[PDB]
């Protein structure tokens, strides 16, 4: 592919600041409002806006935003549910001092559901225009954590409850970040002495699910090791130093949204997010830790890289969790082996036809 091709659908992709601005103003209004009437319950006391740049992942739907809201939980617990490397319980360890969450307890395991029913319900009763702002709340969509609510009937915004845990990390992530020699040690030393959240998500157990486990989120680590990816220092901060990961990322997750849109009636693609692309570039990112391998006019080559190692993850069924490596995102009881060969056979055809899927 003509990296002139690429980086005219990235120049495309390129939004101005107003329609980033005009809704990031409304939004984060909201989010502020919220924050306040958080605090006014004593299990939400302890919750904090986590500073991601209060931005979305999409790319082009801008009109869409994704806000986390993290709560230090101190002195927690976990416990490995049916040795799934990355769904845990909460269990606290001192209890004869007053607990805000004990109200969630349900025993000595800390419930999911309830905490999220909480959440959830002091949103909805704030939602109930108090604002001048026209929002909604939506539907459960069953199974996700993220609270969506629309305002003018335009803008999305998605909340979610994390657990800050500013413990040592999980033994299941010890083999995990394998950025020794792309990031240095040093860096991996530095960012494993920070704290790892917890998202309430169920895994499966085939004829059900627990809602009371919480899955390992190290988004705030991703944020970090994106903004800061080159070998280098000084990498893109100077026009002979520049590279192309960001753009490689970019053209993989807008690859991978322009197919899911046209499938949208189709069921194929709906098992497949946008973070299984960021987890297997940052796989390449490991496979490729030169800032030499990433230049600016090789966009063509590695692009192409990256796609073909997401295709072999496909064609493998493996894609291990980027900080949890016996996590596999790709296994055949999370995805089906259908799904997996329909995005193959999609994207083989979108690489074998200079990809007509960005003109669309
Ligand atoms: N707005 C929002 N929606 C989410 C989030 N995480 C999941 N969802 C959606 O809620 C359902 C939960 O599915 P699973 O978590 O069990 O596995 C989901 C699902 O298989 C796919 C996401 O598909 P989506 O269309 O975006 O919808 C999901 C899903 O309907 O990737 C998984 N996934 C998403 N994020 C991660 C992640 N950070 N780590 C591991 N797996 C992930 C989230 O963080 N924010
Ligand atoms: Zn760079």
């Amino acid at each position: 592919m003509g990296a002139s091709k690429l980086r005219a659908v990235l120049e495309k992709l390129k939004l101005s600041r107003d329609d980033i601005s005009t809704a990031a103003g409304m939004v984060k209004g909201v989010v502020d409002h919220l924050l306040l009437r958080l605090k006014c319950d004593s299990a939400f006391r302890g919750v904090g806006l986590l500073n991601t740049g209060s931005y979305y992942e999409h790319v082009k739907a801008p009109n869409e935003f994704d806000v986390m809201f993290k709560l230090e939980v101190p002195r927690i617990q976990l416990e490995e549910y049916s040795n799934t490397r990355a769904y845990y319980f909460v269990k606290f360890k001192r209890n004869p001092k007053e607990n805000p969450l004990s109200q969630f307890l349900e025993g000595e395991i800390l419930s999911a559901s309830k905490m999220l029913s909480k959440f959830r319900k002091i949103i909805k009763e704030e939602i109930n225009d108090i604002k001048d702002t026209d929002v909604i709340m939506k539907r459960k969509r069953g199974g996700s954590p993220a609270v969506t609510l629309l305002i003018s009937e335009k803008i999305s915004v998605d909340i979610t409850l994390a657990l800050e845990s500013k413990s040592s990390w999980p033994a299941s992530t010890q083999e995990g970040l394998r950025i020794q020699n792309w990031l240095s040690a040093k860096v991996r030393k530095q960012l494993r002495l920070k704290p790892f959240y917890l998202v309430p998500k169920h895994a499966k157990e085939g004829n059900g699910f627990q809602e009371e486990t919480w899955r390992l989120s190290f988004s705030h680590i991703e944020k970090e090791i994106l903004n800061n990816h080159g070998k280098s220092k000084t990498c893109c901060e100077n026009k002979e130093e520049k590279c192309c990961r960001k753009d490689c990322l970019k053209l993989m997750k807008y690859l991978l949204e322009q197919l899911k849109e046209r499938f949208k009636d189709k069921k194929h693609l709906d098992k497949f997010s946008s973070y299984h692309v960021k987890t297997a570039f940052f796989h390449v990112c490991t496979q490729n830790p030169q800032d030499s391998q990433w230049d600016r006019k090789d966009l063509g080559l590695c692009f192409d890289n990256c796609v073909t190692y997401f295709l072999q993850c496909l064609r493998t069924e493996k894609l291990e969790n980027y900080f949890i490596p016996e996590f596999n995102l790709f296994s055949s009881n999370l995805i089906d082996k259908r799904s997996k060969e329909f995005l193959t056979k999609q994207i083989e055809y979108e690489r074998n036809n200079e990809f007509p899927v960005f003109d669309e």
